[PDB]
């Protein structure tokens, strides 16, 4: 008899991590790459993922230009050899790539399996017929090409996401074969909820077989919530496929939501029987949630009205480059969640598996975006050139173009993930102008999605709405969407809303405020696209710089807050990313190589607007807070002259979700100030400062060195939070700050250790740029160093002599250390010239 234990083992064994033991060579000879018994002594042995570009030096002559981060691409081969276990000799074998950038070719045993242009969409190949008989070694060779320029942001190059192997019986649930629907959830939620499941089953055998599917639903990390539900036994013919169906009932399921930080998730277990023998078993993640959206009230989730407090995110992880990593993406998404973010937009490409899983786990709604261009292109070597070409993937359907195939497979991949609620079929598509070609195209793409999944809003992000009054032919394209995304179009919302009263409208992309951490300039002014030499390649952490087409955090948020019919926004961006260093865009001889748009810097350190947003989006009951800016080191006349008002006072500002804030300088009160409480036209309560354009409270403070302390209080006058800033003396030491006391010894988990330049009393020196040198000992591996400074041209990776160094920027930076597969510990030591050295130790071992 097959025990539940055996079924769970079968599920685990069905899919394996195939990232280990690859060989990499830039510009490798094609014939050596694909052939048996190649000499790999000149190749780099490594474990995936591996983005080769992040290891380059910045290049002012890079064909990527600074928009692409001035890190070159080129072409490379990755090669791996493997053998099937004796028991797996007759099994079906599928190889899945979560992302390869880009224009890839996969070879198995000297033969071309497929060519796949898309740099971000997951793709997979059934490689069974290509493998050797009798368990002799197989060779996989992957060619990746990044011919530049191909991108408006840093892409990275190569196999930058996971590769997995599925080994299954000849009769099996096909790739993305599971559909899970809860069509009557709202009505049924207080009793038995019908859960409609569908399995696409394939018989790859040359014999007919009798087929039965058996299902059970379980709480993820919890218990069973159904028994086994069985389909009627039927024949599945040789080389044929079929869809089996069942309905399971789950009583009073916990509903997945963004309103908590560990939302409920479930798994469907599928057991497949061939002639009465269990041959295939798998699980599929899903959740129970429903939502609704109306023109005038916007969005609701499980009956609760919310706004999308969203961010747009690019894929890179700073010093990790394009390398996707669960722990890195977890840190980032949890950080967005700590801010009050409840949703994300994967701008402008399919998401990794890690991103999608973590969003489901943390409770973040997701818009996953297929395209940055259609047939027009934006950069010569981007996806545009492939968009209407015939798809040559071995599993593409007749007549499918690449755009059809890529969009379909993205949707089929993610259709059960409860976090995804929107599919975007394009961002700022210039050619989508309402002409016959673009109109045909929008309807074709909408239909590709609706044939797979009707439960999610098909959308686009459109900046065309910001020009003039926002009207034009593009309106016909918007009419074909479930929901219309406005990029930077607040100014035309009122008119577009009166014109199109049935549209579901939201800000697909907003703000594009530009900021450098710890840099301050002219807080009394709003600065528009201010990029003169007097700026020193920095933007203001007061949040008063924004691009020509952009808005400040305050202006973009207050508009959203005031308008119920504008359902939310996805801020450009939640974090900085490599490339696009507007407002120095493609000024290639300047130092800049990474973005200013992020609320948080590339090193994972929040800029001040993080706390502005937190004060707006996180309830005083959940996390009472107060945050002061700027720093309190104003000895430097040049720095101070750019900040001080006419009376020479420093504008000190507090963001807080409390009722009042009282500022003290060296223990002396500078006066309690109280937020003005107000209501939106539809009765929503909010707080503001001295006027509608100020969400902070402000004091003009005559500079006296010492301590500024802010006391935040509830309406009854009880202290609920404080913040404080202290004038630092001269650098005296480097201090290391551990995020984790321990991590898993799985060779995948990692940790972020911050370094700070401190004075002799342990105050961070807010202007310090001292060079820090790092040593690592023990069971760890340094994998990155960063300080988030846009103008920096420092390496993120090891120097050419193997050493690891990085300057502080405005007192701070981070070092990233990955675990090995051995338990133990690692010690990070930091040194700096004439300063005291410091070390921390992080343990490695058991997960959880
Ligand atoms: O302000 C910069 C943004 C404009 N909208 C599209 C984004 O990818 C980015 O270029």
């Amino acid at each position: 008899a097959v025990t539940n234990e055996e079924v769970n083992q079968m599920i685990e064994d069905r899919k394996v991590d195939f990232n280990q033991n690859w060989y990499f060579k830039l510009n490798a000879n094609s014939k050596e790459a694909i052939k048996p018994d190649a000499d790999v002594s000149t190749w780099k042995k490594l474990d995936l993922p591996y983005d080769w570009s992040i290891f380059n030096d910045f290049d002012h002559e890079s064909p990527a230009q600074n928009e692409g981060g001035q890190l070159n691409g080129g072409e490379a081969w990755y090669r791996k050899t493997f053998k099937l276990d004796e028991k797996d000799l007759k099994k079906n074998v599928r190889l899945t790539f979560d992302g390869v950038y880009m224009d890839s070719q996969v070879y198995v045993n000297g033969q071309l399996v497929g060519h796949y242009p898309n740099g971000y969409n997951q793709f997979s190949y059934d490689i069974t017929k290509y493998l050797q008989k009798d368990g002799r070694e197989n060779v996989i060779a992957v060619h990746a090409v990044n011919k530049q320029p191909s991108s408006r942001w840093y892409s990275g190059s190569g196999i930058y996401r996971d590769v997995t192997l599925q080994v299954t019986d000849k009769v099996h649930v096909e790739k993305n074969g599971t559909t899970i629907l809860t069509p009557k959830l709202e009505e049924q939620q207080h009793g038995k909820v019908e859960t409609h499941v569908t399995s696409k089953i394939v018989n790859t055998d040359d014999k007919d077989h009798e087929l039965v599917a058996e299902y059970q639903i379980v709480e993820r990390g919890g218990h069973a919530v159904t028994g086994l539900v069985r389909t009627a036994s039927r024949t599945l013919k040789a080389h044929e496929s079929t869809s089996l169906d069942a309905i399971l009932e789950v009583e009073r399921p916990k509903l997945w939501t963004v309103l908590n930080d560990k939302p409920a998730l479930y798994e469907l277990i599928t057991r497949v029987y061939r002639d009465g023998q269990l041959v295939d078993a798998k699980k599929d993640l899903f959740g129970y949630r429903y939502y609704h959206w109306t023109p005038n009230e916007g969005f609701s989730l499980n009956g609760e009205r919310i706004k999308f407090h969203g961010v747009s995110l690019h894929h890179d992880h700073g010093a990790l480059g394009a390398e996707e990593n669960y722990k890195a993406e977890y840190r980032r998404l949890k950080q967005m969640k700590e801010m009050g973010v409840n949703s994300i937009r994967t701008t402008h490409n399919p998401a990794s598996e890690q991103t999608l899983q973590i969003a489901a786990e943390l409770g973040l709604l997701v818009q996953e975006e297929a395209f940055d261009t259609w047939y027009g292109g934006k950069k010569p070597y981007d996806y545009g050139r492939f968009f209407e070409k015939d798809a040559t993937h071995p599993e593409a359907r007749k007549g499918e173009k690449w755009s059809d195939f890529d969009l379909r497979t993205m949707v089929e991949r993610g259709k059960n993930n409860p976090a995804i609620f929107m599919w975007s079929i394009g961002n700022e598509i210039g050619e989508a102008n309402g002409d016959a070609h673009s109109l045909a195209t929008v309807k074709r793409l909408v239909k590709v999605i609706k044939d797979v999944d009707k439960t999610r809003y098909v959308t686009m992000g459109a900046d065309k709405f910001r020009f003039g009054n926002g009207s034009g032919g593009h309106e016909k394209i918007a009419d074909e969407l479930d929901a219309v995304g406005f990029n930077y179009s607040e100014d035309n919302y009122k008119a577009l809303r009166a014109k199109h009263p049935k549209w579901l409208i939201y800000g697909s992309e907003t703000s594009s405020a530009t900021r450098t951490r710890g840099s301050y300039y002219r807080p009394e002014r709003e600065l528009k696209h201010s990029n003169g030499p007097e700026r020193n390649y920095e933007q203001s952490d007061y949040g008063n710089d924004r691009v020509g087409w952009g808005k400040t955090a305050t202006a973009s948020w207050t508009f959203d807050r005031d308008n119920a019919g504008y359902a939310g926004q996805f801020i450009w961006t939640g974090t900085d990313y490599i490339g696009e260093p507007t407002p120095w865009h493609n000024q290639n001889q300047t130092p800049v190589k990474s973005s200013y748009f992020g609320i948080v810097d590339t090193a994972g350190i929040p800029k001040h607007d993080f706390y502005l947003y937190q004060s707006q989006w996180v309830s005083v009951k959940k996390k009472p807070m107060v945050h002061l800016l700027p720093h309190w080191n104003w000895e430097n006349k040049e720095l101070a002259s750019k900040v001080a008002d006419s009376e020479g006072k420093i504008p000190v500002r507090a963001y807080s979700n409390a009722s009042s804030v009282e500022l003290f300088l060296n223990g002396k009160s500078l006066g309690l100030k109280t937020f003005n409480k107000k209501q939106t036209s539809d009765g929503r309560t909010y707080q503001e400062g001295a006027n509608a354009n100020e969400l902070y409270l402000e004091w003009k403070v005559a500079y006296q060195p010492g301590t500024l302390e802010a006391i935040a209080r509830d309406e009854s006058g009880k202290e609920i939070a404080r913040d404080k800033i202290t004038t630092a003396g001269k650098p005296a030491a480097v201090r290391l700050i551990k995020e984790d006391h321990a991590i898993a010894a799985d060779g995948k988990d990692l940790t972020y250790i911050y370094y700070e330049i401190v004075d002799s009393q342990g105050n961070v020196v807010p202007t310090a740029n001292n060079l820090v040198r790092f040593q690592l000992h023990g069971q760890g591996q340094l994998v990155g160093v960063d300080n988030g400074e846009q103008a920096s041209r420092e390496r993120y990776k090891a120097q050419a002599d193997g050493s690891w160094i990085r300057k502080a920027f405005n007192g701070k930076g981070v070092a990233i250390v990955k675990s090995t597969e051995q338990a133990g510990k690692f010690t990070l030591t930091a040194h700096s010239d004439l300063l005291k050295s410091n070390q921390v130790t992080v343990f490695t071992g058991k997960k959880e």
